[PDB]
């Protein structure tokens, strides 16, 4: 199997998580952010992630990829219950986290931005949809306060460091990518159960945190 991604893309992280949790090899390939030709040839639209199955078929959609991979060996791991409280929290934080993440992604040394044109493509598309990056960065301290406050609420919902609801579930798939990407945001106050879950799930999934790149 092969997986076509951007390193910053949370949907790509979801797909990467199931390969890491099950110790399944996969050939990761980062596409440039301005590359429409490759994904459109594969799945008829420009988006990532894209899985190539062993028989050469290409398949988009992070949660279809997660479901497919988790069933291959007949022993799915994502058997635990989801939590309405976690869904509510993610609904709230996914409503604004991009205001912190997008301007920081755009400055950072991710492979999908390795040409000037690919980085500029991201900046121009995302300033159009999310707003002027200088203005988003001007509001960093208020947005960091908001994240830190919301992380204190999440802290009470982290049942175990290895699984947000106590048994591995799709809520780990939905939550970890956001926490991983938030480690790029210098200044966040991380509560202890959230921090332990972040670190434990990074190890289980073999996905790097971005703490060393934080800005
Ligand atoms: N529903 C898709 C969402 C994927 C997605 O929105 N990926 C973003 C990158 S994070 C992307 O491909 N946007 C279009 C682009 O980069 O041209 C999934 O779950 O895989």
């Amino acid at each position: 199997m092969k997986l076509y991604i951007y390193d910053h893309c949370p949907y790509c992280l979801k797909a990467r998580m199931i390969f890491g949790l099950k110790n399944i090899p996969v050939e990761l390939h980062v596409l440039l952010n301005d590359d429409a030709e490759t994904p459109t040839r594969m799945v008829g639209q420009k988006q990532v992630p894209i899985l190539q199955k062993d028989d050469s078929r290409y398949m988009p959609e992070s949660m279809d990829i997660v479901h497919y991979v988790d069933k291959l060996d007949g022993k799915p791991l994502l058997t635990g219950k989801r939590s309405p409280a976690i869904e509510e929290w993610l609904r709230k934080v996914n409503g604004y986290a991009n205001k912190l993440l997008l301007p920081r992604f755009a400055k950072s040394a991710f492979d999908e931005f390795s040409t000037p044109a690919a980085r500029k493509y991201f900046v121009d598309k995302k300033e159009a949809s999310a707003g002027n990056f200088a203005d988003l960065l001007a509001h960093s301290d208020g947005l960091i306060k908001n994240i830190s406050d919301d992380l204190r609420a999440l802290d009470k919902l982290i049942v175990k460091p290895n699984a947000v609801n106590g048994e591995l579930s799709e809520d780990d798939i939905q939550l970890f990518p956001l926490l991983r990407n938030l480690t790029l945001v210098a200044g966040i106050n991380w509560p202890s159960r959230v921090a332990d879950y972040r670190d434990n799930m990074a190890k289980q999934t073999q996905i790097n945190l971005l703490s060393s790149m934080a800005i």
